[PDB]
């Protein structure tokens, strides 16, 4: 068996440098994990290969003619302990729709055996501001059975949460895509670790970790590298550490209760 | 004649604030104006008319039966200064195509006469994270000649930029669409009015203005206001009635010329 995962958000929220620190601190484990980028910025596994970023599946097929013409080895690439990764890309902007690449990535994946059974988990790393075709294809072909949502105080990054849920909701009669949990990425903001547990609730679920806001992550980022590889000893590499734990222990998987507007104005009213 | 400008930005960097209590600033003035709400979110009309949000074109279709079933005095809605608007909506998450909306309700407004003679402006508040189907359909149908992009130093909010930047020169070829500046808002840290201003300058636009952090746009947005209407002496008004008569006096128009992550990059790292 393996655990396929996703991590979704609001755009700039922090879903790839969870989501790769995460994945390092799993494989520093003992775990063998794949990423699967599903956000067409294109930069989900940059840390763990050291790299600018990744050439795409998109950009590939493009070049060599079509899909049928790569092969596995050509478009997943191994980084920091031996984590697997792949982009899948997207059209470019005013073109076609922007989650398309994910529908290709994802097929060409399960049909190449990518899915080899000595895999652990496999995270897909999906922008999360709109919820539809190839962004809305993870929960609705079942790809995802536990999706992570990475959030914080801010009102956007809140309102992106109660929309995910939705699309959980939409899909819960067919598959087992599920919500696992919030993943507070902190703004530094008093009370904001209590607002992520209050919010949680109010939907059915948890909050799994808060990630506090440290500039180790730049320092790391900077050098092409995961907290976890660039410094073992900081304080956050123990977080990431923690918030790793806890995915392997989780056992709460839910169909989500999506709130109000109303009842997210209350929240942060209330938190102050 | 009536000027057709668009606010583009990713999601929760201050579009609706930005554009409501901009375009309150021109009523002020005199000039008449209607806001058309092209984000999912259906809250970019609220401080004008003050209120919880408005009811989307796309709701109001379905309870009427068809959209030829609506008139345009039960969509529209007048509220400070006496501007008009008018929420697109969009379907409910994982269901179809987020941006679907904003076509039925962009050629609604032009069947029906909303573009009126008296109009001197109106303003699309368009999400700008994807650059696809509805979303961009006022920069593929030539609907708004006049993008504005809000941002901010952080890197999310300047690939966003980049983005909607190649949007406009994919569609350079037809129509009039051109990019009429950066609309700086500050996330309250150093240099970050000349980092800004230096992304523009590489884009080949400019600046039109540096909006900063000021709690009374919380305070006001609370009591569902602009901060024009709520305390028109405040110093965070006169910085709206700043950007508004600089859009107004605004006559550079470009094809943009992307940059590469590598350039970003440099602009950040240069700027610390
Ligand atoms: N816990 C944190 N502390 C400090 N910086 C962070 C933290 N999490 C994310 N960042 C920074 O925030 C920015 C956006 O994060 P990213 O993971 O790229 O967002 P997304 O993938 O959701 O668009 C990056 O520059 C990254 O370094
Ligand atoms: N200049 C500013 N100063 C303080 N708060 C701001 C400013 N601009 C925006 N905000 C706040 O940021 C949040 C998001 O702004 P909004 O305009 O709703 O973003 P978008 O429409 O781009 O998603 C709102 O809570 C708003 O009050
Ligand atoms: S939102 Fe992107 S194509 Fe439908
Ligand atoms: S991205 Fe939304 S439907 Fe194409
Ligand atoms: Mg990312
Ligand atoms: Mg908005």
């Amino acid at each position: 068996a393996m655990r396929q995962c996703a991590i979704y958000g609001k755009g700039g929220i922090g879903k790839s440098t969870t989501t790769q620190n995460l994945v390092a601190a799993l494989a520093e484990m003992g775990k063998k994990v794949m990423i699967v980028g599903c956000d067409p910025k294109a930069d989900s596994t940059r840390l763990i290969l050291h790299s600018k970023a990744q050439n795409t599946i998109m950009e590939m097929a493009a070049e060599a003619g079509t899909v049928e013409d790569l092969e596995l080895e050509d478009v997943l690439k191994a980084g920091y302990g031996g984590v697997k990764c792949v982009e899948s890309g997207g059209p470019e902007p005013g073109v076609g729709c922007a989650g398309r690449g994910v529908i290709t990535a994802i097929n060409f994946l399960e049909e190449e055996g990518a899915y080899e059974d000595d895999l652990d988990f496999v995270f897909y790393d999906v922008l999360g501001d709109v919820v539809c075709g190839g962004f809305a294809m993870p929960i609705r072909e079942n790809k995802a059975q536990e999706i992570y949502i990475v959030c914080s105080g801010e009102m956007m990054a809140m309102y992106a949460a109660n929309n995910i849920s939705k699309g959980i909701v939409k899909y819960a009669n067919s598959g087992s895509v599920r919500l696992g949990g919030l993943i507070c990425n902190s703004r530094n903001t008093d009370r904001e670790d209590e607002l992520i547990i209050a919010l949680a609730n109010k939907l059915g679920t948890q909050m799994i970790h808060f990630v506090p806001r440290d500039n180790v992550v730049q320092r790391a980022e900077i050098r092409r590298m995961t907290v976890i590889e660039y410094d073992p000893k900081a304080k956050q590499a123990d977080e990431y550490r923690a918030l790793a734990r806890k995915v392997v222990d989780n056992k709460l998987l839910v169909i989500p209760n999506p709130i109000t507007m109303d009842e997210l104005e209350e929240l942060l009213m209330e938190f102050g």
